[PDB]
C-alpha cells in the first residue's frame, strides 16, 4: 500500500497542496499526519470510510479536567459508547427543546439589538456584545437561563473561556501530552490549562445552584435538567456516561465549541455587510418585504428568504473560520484516493480547501452571495459547502448554529444600517488566524432605520 507523498499554517497547507497532491502527509513531531484536501478526499475518509475515521487522538493532559474512560464528553470523547451516548442524547435533547430553543433566541436578539442601539450611531467594536448573545443561548440550553450583559459571574465565565482558548496552543501542552509523565511535577501541572480549569469550577457553582432549582417533576426545561433525569435512571450502572463528572464537561463543550464560532461567524457576517453595502441594503430589501419593520423574524421566514439565506451562507464560506476542522483519528486501516492511510493516523480535513475550491466556486476569494442563488434568484446550497464537517463526527451544534446565525442576523439588520464609521481605513477582509479565523478587528456605526 502505498503512502501520501510529502516533505500561519493554513496558507501553508494549501502551499503543499499545490505541490503534493489533495492527499498529502507529516510528520507533526511524534505524530503521522494525513491532510485531506478537497470534497473528494473528505467525503471519502469521512463518509464512505465514516466507521473507520470517527476517532479523536487521545489528550493525556484531560486528566486534569477530570476526564475517564465513562467521562469524556462529546467532543475529544474517543470513538466508542461514552460517545455514542453522549452524541446521540446532545443530538436528541436538542432536537427535542426545539419542541423553546427558538424562542430563547428571538428573546436574545431583540437583547442584542437593544444593547446596539445604546450605542447610538457611535462607533464601536461589535465582538464583545455577539459573544454574550451567543454564550447566553448556550446558557439557555444548558441552564435554562439566560445573564444581563453585565452580570459580573457571566463576564468572568467569558473571560475564562478567552484565555482558554489561548491554552489550547503552546510548547508547554505538546510535551505535557507527548509525555503524560510530566504530570507528576505540580508546577507544570498546574499550568498547562489553569484557565480551562478555572473555567470549568466557575461552571460548578452555576450548575449546583441549577440542581438546586431543578423542578424533576415536570419535563425538563434544558439540557443540564435532561441529563440530571438521566443521571437518575443510571444510578447503580457503573456503564452509564451519564455522570456528574461527564456533565461538567459535556457542558463545558457545548460553551467552548458554540460561543467562539458562531460569535465569530457573526462578526463576519457584520464586516462584510460594512464592506458590502449593497448586499446589506439587499438584504434590508427582502427583510421589509418578507418580515416588515415591526415583527421580529421567525425560522420560518427562512424558507421565503433566498436571497437573505445565500448571504449567510456565503459569509460562512468566505468566513472559513475553522480551516483545517477538528482533527479525527482513524481507528483502521483505509484507502483514500487510492493511498493507504494507517490504522492510528492523525487526519486533518482541510476544510478552507473545500470551502474556496477553485474547480467548484466561481469566484472563491471573493464575497459573493450568488455562489448560492441561480439566475432565477432560487437558493442551491452546492455540496462543496461543509463549514461544519462531514460524517458521524460533524458539527452537532448545527441546527442551532442554523437558528443563531438567521435569527441573529436577520434581526440586527432589520432593526440597523452597519457602516465603516466615517474617518477610518476600510477594515481588511483578511482573517487572523489563531484558533479560529476571526476578522481582523474593526468599529462600525449602527444607525436605526
Ligand atoms: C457557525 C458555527 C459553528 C461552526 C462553523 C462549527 C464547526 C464545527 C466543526 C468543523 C466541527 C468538527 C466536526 C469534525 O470533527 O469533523 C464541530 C464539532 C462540534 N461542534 Fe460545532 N460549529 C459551530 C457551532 C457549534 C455550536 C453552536 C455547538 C453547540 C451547541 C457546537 C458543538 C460542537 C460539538 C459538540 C462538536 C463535536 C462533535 C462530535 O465530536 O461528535 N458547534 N463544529
Ligand atoms: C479544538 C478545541 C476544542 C477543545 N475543547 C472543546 C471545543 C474546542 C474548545 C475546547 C477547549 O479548547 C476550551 C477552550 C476554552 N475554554 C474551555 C473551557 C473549558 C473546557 O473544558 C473541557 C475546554 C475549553
Ligand atoms: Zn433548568
Ligand atoms: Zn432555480
Amino acid at each position: 500500500g502505498k503512502l501520501p507523498p510529502g516533505p500561519n499554517t493554513p496558507y501553508c497547507f494549501d502551499q503543499l497542496r499545490r505541490r503534493f497532491g489533495d492527499v498529502f502527509s507529516l510528520q507533526l513531531a511524534w505524530t503521522p499526519v494525513v491532510v485531506l484536501n478537497g470534497l473528494a478526499a473528505v467525503r471519502e475518509a469521512l463518509v464512505t470510510h465514516g466507521e473507520d475515521t470517527a476517532d479523536r487522538p487521545p489528550v493525556p493532559i484531560t486528566q486534569i479536567l477530570g476526564f475517564g474512560p465513562r467521562s469524556q464528553g462529546v467532543f475529544l470523547a474517543r470513538y466508542g459508547p461514552a460517545w455514542r451516548e453522549q452524541r446521540r442524547f446532545s443530538v436528541s435533547t436538542l432536537r427535542n427543546l426545539g419542541l423553546s430553543l427558538e424562542q430563547w433566541v428571538t428573546e436574545e436578539a431583540a437583547c442584542l439589538c437593544a444593547a446596539f442601539a445604546n450605542h447610538s450611531g457611535r462607533p464601536f467594536r461589535p465582538n464583545g456584545l455577539l459573544d454574550k448573545a451567543v454564550s447566553n443561548v448556550i446558557a439557555s440550553l444548558t441552564c435554562g437561563r439566560r445573564f444581563e450583559y453585565d452580570d459580573p459571574r457571566f463576564l468572568r465565565l467569558l473571560d475564562l473561556a478567552q484565555e482558554g482558548l489561548k491554552e489550547e496552543s503552546g510548547f508547554l501542552r505538546e510535551v505535557l501530552n507527548a509525555v503524560p509523565v510530566l504530570l507528576h511535577i505540580p508546577a507544570l501541572a498546574g499550568k498547562v490549562l489553569r484557565f480551562q480549569k478555572a473555567f470549568l469550577t466557575q461552571l460548578d457553582e452555576l450548575l449546583t445552584e441549577h440542581r438546586m432549582t431543578w423542578d424533576p417533576a415536570q419535563p425538563p426545561r434544558d439540557l443540564t435538567e435532561a441529563f440530571l433525569a438521566e443521571m437518575e435512571k443510571a444510578k447503580g450502572n457503573p456503564e452509564s456516561s451519564f455522570n456528574d463528572e461527564n456533565l461538567r464537561i459535556v457542558v463545558a463543550d457545548l460553551f467552548s465549541a458554540g460561543m467562539v464560532t458562531t460569535s465569530t461567524t457573526l462578526a463576519w457576517g457584520l464586516l462584510l455587510m460594512i464592506l458590502h453595502p449593497d448586499v446589506q441594503r439587499r438584504v434590508q430589501q427582502e427583510i421589509d418585504d418578507v418580515i416588515g419593520q415591526v415583527r421580529r423574524p421567525e425560522m420560518g421566514d427562512q424558507a421565503h428568504m433566498p436571497y437573505t439565506t445565500a448571504v449567510i451562507h456565503e459569509v460562512q464560506r468566505f468566513g472559513d473560520i475553522v480551516p483545517l476542522g477538528v482533527t479525527h483519528m482513524t481507528s483502521r486501516d483505509i484507502e483514500v484516493q487510492g493511498f493507504r492511510i494507517p490504522k492510528g493516523t492523525t487526519l486533518i480535513t482541510n476544510l478552507s480547501s473545500v470551502l474556496k475550491d477553485e474547480a467548484v466556486w466561481e469566484k472563491p476569494f471573493r464575497f459573493h452571495p450568488e455562489h448560492f442563488l441561480d439566475a432565477q434568484g432560487h437558493f442551491v446550497k452546492p455540496e462543496a459547502f461543509l463549514p461544519f464537517s462531514a460524517g458521524r463526527r460533524a458539527c452537532l451544534g448545527e441546527p442551532l448554529a442554523r437558528m443563531e446565525l438567521f435569527l441573529f442576523f436577520t434581526s440586527l439588520l432589520q432593526h440597523f444600517s452597519f457602516s465603516v464609521p466615517t474617518g477610518q481605513p476600510r477594515p481588511s477582509h483578511h482573517g487572523v488566524f489563531a484558533f479560529l479565523v476571526s476578522p481582523s478587528p474593526y468599529e462600525l456605526c449602527a444607525v436605526p432605520r
